[PDB]
Order: C-alpha cells, then structure tokens, then sequence
C-alpha cells in the first residue's frame, strides 16, 4: 500500500527535511537531489507523505505556512493530508493551499500558498533525480524547436543532431532548453493567440506546462494548449489556444539518446 520516490520542484532541487533532522517541527527545503533518506518520501493509502518515519506536515494551514516533519499520530490530522493532482501541484486537501517553492536557490524553505498554478508550485514524485531530455513532435511530425531566448519557438524537420530540439523536462514542470537549462518555453501572456518564446526560467505560471493524456501540452492557469498557429507550419508561430484535438495540437514527446 506504500512506496517510497523523491519529489523533484523547483529547479530541478528536491524537497528535504533540512540538515536531516527529524526533529518535530523541522522546516522541509529545497536541497540538491540525492539518495539521503531526508529526501526519501514515502506515500501511503492514509494520503501520508512520510520522512525517516514522520510526516509532511502543515505547520498552519494559512497562506504562508511553514511545512515542516512532525510525528504522524500527535500533528492535527488536517495538516498531514496532501493529495497529488495530475498537473503536478501537491496540494493540502483541508485548506486547498499548495506546496511552494518562493524562491529557486537551494535551501529555500517550502510554503503552503494560494495556487496561482506557478511552476515554483510544480513538482514531480519520482525515482529519476535528473531531467528527462526528449524531443517534442507534433503537427505534421515536425519537432518543436528553440530559437533563442527572447525568440519564438516554432517547428523544424526532426534532426537527432538539433540541440535546439532538445528539451530538458524539470520536476517543476517546466520544459527548459536543454543546452541552456536557465531558459523555459514560456507563454507571453495567458490569452488566445498568445505567442509561444523563450525566456528565462523566473518560476511563472506562464512557465508551467503538463502533457495530458489527449496528448495536448497544457498551460495549467490559462487552460489552453499549445498550437501552431493556423495550421501552418510556415508562419512559425506557436501560440496558446482553446484545446481542440486538431493536429495542430498534437504532440509527444520522444526520449533522446
Ligand atoms: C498569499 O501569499 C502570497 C505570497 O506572500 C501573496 O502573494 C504575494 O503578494 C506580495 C504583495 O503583497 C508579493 O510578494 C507578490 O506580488 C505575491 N507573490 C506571488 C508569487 O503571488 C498573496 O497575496 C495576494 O496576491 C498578490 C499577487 C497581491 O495581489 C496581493 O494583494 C494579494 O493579497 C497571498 N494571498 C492573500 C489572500 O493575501
Ligand atoms: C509519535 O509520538 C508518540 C506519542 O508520544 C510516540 O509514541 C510513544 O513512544 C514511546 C517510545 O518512544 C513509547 O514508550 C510510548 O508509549 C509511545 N506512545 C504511544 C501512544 O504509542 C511515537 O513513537 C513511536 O511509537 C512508539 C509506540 C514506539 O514504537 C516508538 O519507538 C516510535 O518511535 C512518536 N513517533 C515517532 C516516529 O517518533
Ligand atoms: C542535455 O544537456 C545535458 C546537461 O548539459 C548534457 O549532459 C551532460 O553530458 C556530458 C557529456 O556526456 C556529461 O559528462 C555530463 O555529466 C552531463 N551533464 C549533466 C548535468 O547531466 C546532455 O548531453 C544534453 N543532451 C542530451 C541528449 O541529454
Ligand atoms: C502560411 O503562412 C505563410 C507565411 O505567412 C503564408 O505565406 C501562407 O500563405 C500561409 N497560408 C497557408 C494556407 O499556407
């Protein structure tokens, strides 16, 4: 009924009970990913996430609340509750307040917050510690291609040799340049028709991202999904706009060697 994985967020960085102290009321961190078993959670049928035998715990269930280790069978029973919602948010179920990661620098100390669907608000419960580097094929089998930051995205014929068509996916959601991994696919604002570029990596709702099982790629705050523009590959625009399940806005992505 248990198993045990890392949580991958903000930056790549995993949640961890800092300095490995079990002690009740010890602060959870950001902290480079590893094997130590202040970063190994266990999930259980009760909606537990545990730490060296103790639980996630809301310290407060206000916007602003520290989350911290505590013993499982003394903490409130509303503090040690989180469910994990497919778009990546861990959220307290009680309150409806989700972890947070204010800041990217290791050693941040995670928050319950209002969900703005943030990418500092992402993350990932896995065994991998690392990206996962992939091409992304959509509309007429072309890959989705970086041009630079402050640049468009658009689609290009599938090269194995494009670096530029090698995207590194983040614990947090985001979609980074693989060869610049300070740089994200980032939507210039939450509208229809807004164009998709790159830029760098700042935490945004507009840098959060989820495949889903219609094979869109998702913008959670907006809703809408990404798209090359008109149909045409030619324009080379992607924009973001209402899911349809046209072609324009299929896509997969495929594990690079
Ligand atoms: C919940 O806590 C959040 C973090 O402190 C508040 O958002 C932050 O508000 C600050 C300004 O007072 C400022 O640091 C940031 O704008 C913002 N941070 C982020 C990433 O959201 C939030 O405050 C509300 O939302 C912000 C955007 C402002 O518009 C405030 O006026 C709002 O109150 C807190 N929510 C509540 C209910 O207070
Ligand atoms: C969480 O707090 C509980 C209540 O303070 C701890 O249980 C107590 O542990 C004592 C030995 O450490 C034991 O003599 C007490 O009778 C017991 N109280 C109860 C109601 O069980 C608990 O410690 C864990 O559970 C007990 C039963 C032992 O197996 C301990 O070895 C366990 O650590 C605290 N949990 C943790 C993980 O610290
Ligand atoms: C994606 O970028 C990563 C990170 O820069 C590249 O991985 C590095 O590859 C070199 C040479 O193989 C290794 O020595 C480093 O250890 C790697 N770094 C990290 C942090 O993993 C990678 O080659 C790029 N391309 C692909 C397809 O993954
Ligand atoms: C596609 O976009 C290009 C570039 O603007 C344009 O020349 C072409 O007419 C567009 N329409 C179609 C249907 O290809």
């Amino acid at each position: 009924t248990s198993f045990t994985r890392n949580i991958v967020g903000r930056d790549g960085l995993c949640v961890d009970v800092r300095n490995g102290y079990d002690t009740d009321g010890t602060p959870l961190q950001l902290w480079p990913c590893g094997t130590q078993r202040n970063q190994r959670w266990t999930f259980d049928s009760d909606d537990t996430i545990r730490s060296m035998g103790k639980c996630m715990t809301a310290n407060g269930l206000n916007n602003g609340s520290n989350i911290v280790i505590f013993n499982c069978s003394t903490a409130a029973e509303n503090a040690i509750k989180w469910e994990v919602p497919i778009d990546g948010s861990i959220i307290n179920p009680s309150s409806g307040l989700v972890m947070t990661a204010p800041r990217a620098a290791s050693r941040t100390i995670l928050l319950l917050e209002d969900n703005i669907y943030a990418a500092s608000q992402g993350w990932t419960v896995t065994n991998n510690v690392k990206p996962i580097v992939a091409s992304i094929v959509g509309y007429k089998e072309m890959c989705l291609q970086s041009n630079g930051e402050n640049n468009g995205v658009w689609m290009e014929d599938c090269e194995a040799t494009s670096l530029q068509q090698q995207w590194a996916l983040y614990g947090d959601r985001t979609i980074r340049v693989n060869s610049t991994r300070g740089l994200c696919v980032t939507t210039n604002g939450y509208n229809s028709k807004d164009l998709i570029i790159i830029l760098k990596c700042q935490g945004l709702p507009s840098q959060r991202w989820f495949f889903n099982s219609d094979g869109a790629i998702v913008n959670p705050k907006s809703r809408l999904v990404m798209d090359v523009r008109a149909s045409n590959v030619s324009l080379r625009e992607i924009i973001i706009f209402p899911a349809t399940g046209n072609p324009n806005q299929q896509w997969v992505t495929q594990v690079l060697p």
